[PDB]
């Protein structure tokens, strides 16, 4: 019974130990924020245009000015060798025999450039700024190696009070390693940025220093984590190609708001790219947000699902259910292309 | 203990194999539609008028400007036998003995013709369009037969996804066959419609194909499976003779509004009938409707209910107790005569 | 455990038969009445004025300009033998001790010039109308015996559809007999009215009748069951010196709006006294109506508890803890007098 | 596992009494106040700033104009020594050892001197007064022992209908005694003020009271328990230097308004501090107050679970876990120093 995300989540929970799953599954202090994130969506509802020729649709679309099979990522997370061997490769292989982008996390288990070398799909690279110099290196390995967007995520300056990996003791697994750490320097002077070897970012990364990071990447750049059109407009200033807004899965702080809350808003100050992320889970949810003028949606937990339950084979299953469902949305709702989504198919709840 | 529409499901959960219970019952993906289709009728309240004499009442009213016993019709649903034997049959004569039209649906288990020569009720016919030709026929034989008015259902250019049906393998129930699509053809060009029998309408009939059925189609014509005023207004601009507001129930699109949210709209806009259906149980969801300017209320399974639960009988049972429910309700508001109903009687919550 | 009337409800429910519990709890068809009843309540929360002196406080107050020791009357209720023997003298003699009104239902147990002979409080009855006549004599009697205001209650036009009796086949236990009712004629024409001791009432009673009864009464008069502004200003306009807000409790009309929606307007509408009664359990539900504008609020079931538990001890008990509610949330909010109430003190939510 | 206050509040349900227990974290009646005290925080969420440098975090703030560690304080809780041994002293020294004021009830176990003979901290008193004649003595006492400010609460005109109490018939406890009522007089004549010791307060205490107070005491002068900006204001134009919204943590009146609903409004007309205390158990509602203008937080249950559980190392515990829960908020959501808060990171739910 394998049929929506939901199906994939309880397998998922059976599969993997409860630590693990718990890790996952779980965010900051009493999980109002994860909660938030799904209630959200009940916000909105569907006002079907009848009578319209449905019967040739089309998912496909731009991001960034790049057309893709559907208006999907599969977004940034971190350690996922420990939901299934390779995940990284796993999650990668899905997303390119689905037609779209997968982005890599400065924390995950395979190399950036090993993943470059396995894998022929849309890379992206998912920068988190512990060290300058280090993410520097990082960045320039990317670029190097084909990646063909840089994402910037901003909402872990510190880390979240997620209080079941605090009475789990919640240790990275053993085998874990951060692949793209590996092998950095050790001398005496020339330097002990060794220092930065914590569980904590770089908590001064501003806006000079995005300024920084965007002279050094010449392709698209995205900054995630933004829960305001004040915010987005400014990065977009600052030379941002578009912005992700994003409350990290409710993991990072308990009372955000949603992404939702500002995704029209977002869109019409801007007047770029606006992805977004945080608690999709049904096709209907990824339309509405489409329909709000999302630029695309990139899942989170719903692939991991997959992953954690079936490795790759898992991921192609959860994509093409999701495939479907957009598909079967979109003719119910009479809006044969997806790039023909507007608010007029929404009823403000 | 069979006092009202909820009693009559549970005694019907009792006989019903599980199977076909779920497939009766059952909704869309998460079933927030039914849920929301129930929830919405506590948006409205009654404030009485006191004083009034109600010691004579009337139900009576005109519907397409044709008398019938109450504003209430038995609406089309499919596969009727396999809820009880002759289901069709069964519901079409007890609407025959309350007053009120029965509309027969184009996936019924009795043919067009066998209805109406053992029925002399008002008789309307439900049609889906899969393949134009067969669909000429089927509205040519309903014409020929003295049905009185033909409904076009726009809500089902696709399956409705029904995790309940799929969980199940529910596998339409073998004695159960598609009467009016017997018998038909078998050419080998003069044509392979042949490819037409799928699980899947014409996705791709619209405006331009209902001038056609409304040219094809001489007596009253209603579109069934609107949700918004402005699709309302333009059926009545290409020759509809009214609309009936519906989301199917709650099975075809999980996140559909109410027809509720739209029926007062629908009535100021179009000037001409709007009936309505989708989670209506109690007399007082139905008179809510009609206070706020609904010609009439389609019963789906509340009547279902009395057919699986007691067949013929319990279908004439729920009728009635519906009957004096509506009766009960108009003479506790102060408004005796139906037809007076207006959205003064209703306090919105 | 008895210190306030949900502990009175508790150990009602204990002492009473299940049959005779539920005809005395049970509201109309889903409940969903009573529930919202008690639940509107929670839309005003309270904003005391604080450093007021309140060590004088005052529960006394005129009602129909009668001072009496409270705001608060035990409402018209019947077959009250029902629920504790001789269930009428018991609450009379409480209300009397306590310094209210009492209001004698045409249902009663216990005779209107019997009470009036074994009681000597501020006695009010409270008239239902089934056979005009038979109305008049009742009313002559009342007027005879020294009762000083009558109430005609409206809303029974037709019996409210309770559910919980229909399932307990609920049969008017055997000893209650219908005492106003008592030794009626029966000639053979000078008459057949005999005809109306059915289980209905007048449902022609209407304005002109209104007209008439109260040429008939020369006292106080107030019309009962109301829940609209433009229904109590009509009463006023025929002659009503008062109107009593009320939904009868949640038994008659599941989705009636709670007279507490139009208390305020009813009071600015008006002009004259607008008592209401339908949820009221604690002091602070009788302040919030007091603040509104409500002259009084008329005690349905609060008091029903103490009699079906305790007898008359335990009517007493009841009010006292309700008076000693209703001053101690008067010395909280800081309004010592309880004359002094105003929306002031209340804050919408 | 003891990583945020509920998990105190379970710890100290384990080891305190069931009738201790329930007179702590008891309410009034229906305890729907606590209830709506913690329910009132969900109406706001964070729009978090990013790209922000908080890599230096300050939680410094003035209070009435001195500076202290956070905007926290141990408020005043009576009869701290049931909860554990010399209570008022853990909880005093807790507070003292964060940098934070602790503010001593007038029904403390432990005297106003004695607790400034044994703790360096800034010393608050919290005055209830039962006679005049009593209170200019404890008032002068703490004068004179160096306690730097004076709170008067003013919402127990009259005690709360706390109905946890009344079913455990709660006796306060053998051992402990209200020692600053100890050792008063006895004359014959020269006075009866012995009278009053009840457990009633002065319940004419009014604003020309205060004005006395205001001229006894020569320190920063608090009023406790407003509930209104217009209260607030009053008490600023009657001398006071600042005021404390609070409706008692729920436990006077069950209806009552939460501060939350009035803290903006208060803070606008009054333009002097306005501190806050009732419903705050994390750091996300302490910074949701102080973004809409609260000058400080006061801690009642919180610190008292700390203490309840594991005596004076329990309260420095919850103090630890309370400042680095404020702290990771204030970095998530870029608002480096605390000072700088502001209704703009707030969104109204
Ligand atoms: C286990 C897990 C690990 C994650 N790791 C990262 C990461 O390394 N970098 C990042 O930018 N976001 C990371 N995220 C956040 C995701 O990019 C994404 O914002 C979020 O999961 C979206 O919400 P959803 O889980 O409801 O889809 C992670 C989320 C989860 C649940
Ligand atoms: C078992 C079942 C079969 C149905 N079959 C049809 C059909 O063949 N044609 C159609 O137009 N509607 C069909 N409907 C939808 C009904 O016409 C009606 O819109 C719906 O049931 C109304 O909602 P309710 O069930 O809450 O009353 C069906 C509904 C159910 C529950
Ligand atoms: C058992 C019972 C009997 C009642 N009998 C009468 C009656 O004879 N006449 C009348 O006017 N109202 C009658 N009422 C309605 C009351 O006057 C009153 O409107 C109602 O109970 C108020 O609501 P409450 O029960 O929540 O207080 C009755 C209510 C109950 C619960
Ligand atoms: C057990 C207990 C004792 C209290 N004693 C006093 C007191 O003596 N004086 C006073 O002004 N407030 C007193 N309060 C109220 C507190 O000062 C504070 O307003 C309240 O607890 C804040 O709400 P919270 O408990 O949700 O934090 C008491 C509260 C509790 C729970």
């Amino acid at each position: 019974n394998l049929f929506n995300v939901e199906d994939y989540r309880k397998l998922a929970q059976k599969r993997l130990p409860k630590m693990v799953y718990d890790y996952l599954e779980g965010g900051a202090e009493d999980e109002y924020g994860v909660k938030h994130n799904r209630d959200v969506f009940q916000q909105w509802r569907f006002k079907p245009k009848r009578l319209v020729d449905v019967s040739r649709r089309s998912l496909q679309a731009e991001v960034l000015g790049k057309r893709q099979s559907m208006p999907l990522l599969i977004g940034p997370t971190g350690l996922n060798g420990a939901l299934w061997p390779k995940g990284d490769l796993a999650l990668a292989r899905a997303a390119t025999k689905a037609g779209i982008p997968f982005v890599l996390s400065t924390a995950s288990n395979m190399s950036i450039e090993d993943l470059a070398r396995q894998c022929d799909g849309d890379l992206w690279f998912q920068l988190y700024v512990i060290h300058r110099e280090i993410a520097q290196g990082m960045v320039l390995k990317a670029l190097h190696t084909g990646y063909t967007t840089l994402v910037l995520t901003t909402d872990v300056a510190v880390n979240g009070y997620r209080e079941r990996d605090l009475h789990n003791r919640f240790k990275i697994p053993p085998f874990l390693t951060l692949k793209n750490f590996e092998g950095i320097d050790l001398g005496k002077m020339d330097e002990m940025q060794a220092a930065l070897m914590s569980r904590q970012m770089d908590a001064s990364f501003n806006w000079e220093a995005l300024r920084w990071l965007r002279d050094l990447w010449p392709h698209k750049l995205l900054v995630k984590g933004l829960l305001s059109a004040e915010d987005a407009d400014r990065c977009i200033a600052e030379g941002a190609d578009g912005v992700i807004l994003s409350n990290h899965g409710g993991r990072q702080l308990d009372c955000a708001i949603s992404p939702m809350e500002v995704l029209a808003q977002s869109v019409a100050k801007t007047g770029k790219p606006v992805l977004i992320d945080s608690g999709f889970r049904r096709g209907s949810d990824i339309v509405k947000a489409l329909a709000l003028g999302a630029e695309a949606v990139l899942l989170g937990r719903a692939t991991l699902y997959g992953l954690a339950a079936r490795g790759e084979t898992g991921v192609d299953e959860v994509l093409t259910l999701l495939k479907a469902d957009i598909d079967r949305t979109l003719a119910q709702i009479g809006c044969p292309d997806i790039t023909s989504l507007s608010p007029d198919y929404l009823q403000n709840e």
